[PDB]
């Protein structure tokens, strides 16, 4: 007899909803463990200036409760971190969740016992306890990547990763350096340049960026959106990226050059990087010729905006427009400020971090008070591999993942009975809340089935999981995403395996996959009782 029906790890969007479903809707005994000192996940940790979601606010939220959709107000097109955090706090209040969320608690081990058919969880604080079902909502973008740059530990000032940004830290009037120019570093840059006495940007690889179009909302527009939520969410759930805009069905090279220009400009004007990539034409991320047009458009904007021609050159990407799409308020314009300098690490790599700052290969010591690592994440599988997570035959998850991380349907793992993952390997790449909902609800139904039928284990087969990997690989290979150097395929971490880590078929497709497996008697699962 287990201590609990279920244990959930993580208190972001994922664990919050999971706990609600299992405890409030199914009546099970449940506890969440979260390592942070507060709920919110990404939106607890990422306290840096500029931190925000690029999903527009109207759809960066749960959809499952109509009353909450009616009552909760937003006032800006995009939601800054504090605002997302406040929403998730409200959710925890609303559904009386906080009493079952144990904070400051890192789970260091999770071990299946094949004899008792129970999971045993161990905390960093030295406690253990058992559950029949384990749900890991550990975050695709949660384990910080802090590179081993020589002399890093010598720096005498405040050295922080963005995913560990300290609430107390005020960079106003300080000399700040930032390493990294992905989505995090670019939004930080915009914000920080307005506060810092000097900002130095240490850029290894320039990225493409479009306007966000952020600003206040018209409150009458928010009321209209609320009145139309049913339609809005139907379109989200059937779409590929789930960002709340209608995706193009037009091939880029099927129209005239003037019409391409017009379409790109319209999207540029409206804002949002996912809109640029998927709201313009249907084939920007699959057809090299279409990709080249989109990339050219953005390069032309850089050249218009950035006054200094060497700065413009250093900011102009040369690679495929196939990284996670960026958007920002006035990113390239920030380089026109007198208090911002751009160091290309291709020209002058970092030689050593020193007590006073960063020394680049030209011998220049960049003197800093604050050094910010916007260096991204050990994405998707990082928190799984770092756990002592063991399944049948006492095998660690790493033994299953030697050619990259794997799952069946994003949510389960062969050899790991009664373990469910929220946003595990080889799941959807979308606006994440509605993907999380699809997964949570599917997991809930399957756990309920086990409860009603008296099942003791639920597990995918090895064959099912291998087929899923092949599905994901084949879809990925139909796109340009494998051909961009970034975290999506593992390439960002030295030594990490380059592998597919997402199902790239989209939300509507993904939802059908889940529904078809369930409706087909849980095709691919051993159900034992
Ligand atoms: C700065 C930033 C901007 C983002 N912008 C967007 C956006 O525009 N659109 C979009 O859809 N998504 C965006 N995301 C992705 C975002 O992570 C997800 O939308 C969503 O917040 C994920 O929720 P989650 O619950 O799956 O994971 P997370 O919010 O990552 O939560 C996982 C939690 O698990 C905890 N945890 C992990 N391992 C352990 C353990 N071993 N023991 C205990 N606790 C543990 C972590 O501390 C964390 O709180 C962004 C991410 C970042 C970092
Ligand atoms: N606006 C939002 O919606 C938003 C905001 C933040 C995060 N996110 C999400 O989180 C994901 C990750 O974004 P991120 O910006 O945190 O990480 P990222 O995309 O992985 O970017 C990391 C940055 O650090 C650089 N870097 C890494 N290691 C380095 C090293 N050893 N030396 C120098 N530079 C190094 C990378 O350069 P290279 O390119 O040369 O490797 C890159 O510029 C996004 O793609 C998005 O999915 C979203
Ligand atoms: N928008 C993002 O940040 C995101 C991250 C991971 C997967 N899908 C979307």
């Amino acid at each position: 007899t287990p201590d609990l029906d279920a244990i959930v790890i993580g208190a972001g969007f994922g664990g919050i909803y999971m706990l609600h479903k299992l405890r409030n809707d199914l009546g099970l005994s449940v506890r969440v463990f979260e390592k942070g000192g507060g709920v919110g996940g990404t939106w607890y940790w990422n306290k840096y200036p500029g931190a925000k979601s690029d999903t527009e606010g109207f759809v960066y939220r749960y959809s499952f409760d109509k009353e909450l959709l009616r009552e909760y107000d937003w006032t800006t097109r995009y939601l800054d971190q504090p605002d997302v955090l406040a929403y998730l706090e409200h959710v925890v209040e609303r559904y009386d969740l906080a009493r079952d969320i144990q904070l400051n608690t890192e789970v260091t081990d999770a071990i299946f016992d094949e004899e008792t058919e129970l999971w045993r969880v161990t905390t960093a604080g030295g406690e253990t306890l058992t559950a029949r079902f384990l749900v890991t909502a550990l975050g695709l973008l949660s384990r910080s990547n802090i590179p081993d740059i020589p002399g890093r530990d010598s720096f005498a000032g405040r050295l922080v990763h963005t995913n560990a940004w300290p609430e107390d830290l005020d960079i106003t009037g300080k000399r700040v350096g930032v390493i990294g120019t992905g989505s995090t570093g670019t939004q930080f840059i915009v914000a920080a340049a307005k506060m810092a006495e000097q900002l130095t940007v240490f850029q290894r690889t320039p990225q493409y960026c479009v306007p966000s179009g952020n600003g206040p909302m018209d409150p009458d527009e928010v009321a209209r959106i609320k009145q139309n939520f049913d339609s809005i969410w139907d379109q989200v759930r059937s779409s590929t990226v789930a960002f709340g805009f209608e995706e193009s069905t037009v091939e880029a090279m099927s129209v005239s050059e003037s019409e391409r220009q017009r379409v790109f400009q319209q999207a540029w004007d409206k804002g949002n990087g996912f809109r640029f990539m998927f709201g313009t034409f249907c084939d920007i991320a699959t057809n090299p010729e279409a990709n080249a047009a989109a990339a050219a458009f953005i390069r032309s904007k850089i050249a218009e905006i950035v006054k200094d021609p060497e700065t413009a050159r250093k900011l102009t990407p040369t690679d495929l427009y196939a990284k996670r799409p960026l958007c920002n308020e006035g990113y390239y314009e920030t380089y026109n400020r007198d208090n911002v300098s751009l160091v290309s690490l291709k020209e002058t790599p970092i030689e050593e971090i020193v007590p006073q700052g960063v020394r680049t290969s030209d011998g220049v010591v960049h003197e800093l008070d604050v050094l910010v690592f916007a260096t991204g994440f050990d994405a998707v599988d990082g928190n799984y591999r770092a756990m002592n997570l063991r399944g049948r035959d006492g095998r660690h998850i790493n033994e299953h993942w030697t050619e990259g991380p794997t799952s069946y349907l994003g949510v389960t793992k062969a050899g790991f009975p009664n373990m469910f993952m929220i946003l595990g390997p080889n799941g959807p790449f979308t606006n994440l809340p509605p993907s999380i909902e699809a997964q949570v609800e599917w997991i809930s139904d399957l756990i309920d089935k086990a409860t009603r039928e008296g099942l003791t284990t639920v597990e995918p087969t090895a064959d099912a999981e291998r087929e899923w990997t092949e599905t994901c690989a084949e879809i990925a290979n139909m796109t340009l995403f494998p051909k961009a150097d970034s975290w999506i395929f593992g390439a960002n971490i030295p030594g990490k395996r380059h592998a597919v880590m997402f199902y790239l078929g989209g939300l509507g497709n993904y939802r059908r996959q889940l529904a078809d497996v369930a409706d087909g008697g849980y095709r691919g699962f051993q159900l034992r009782g």
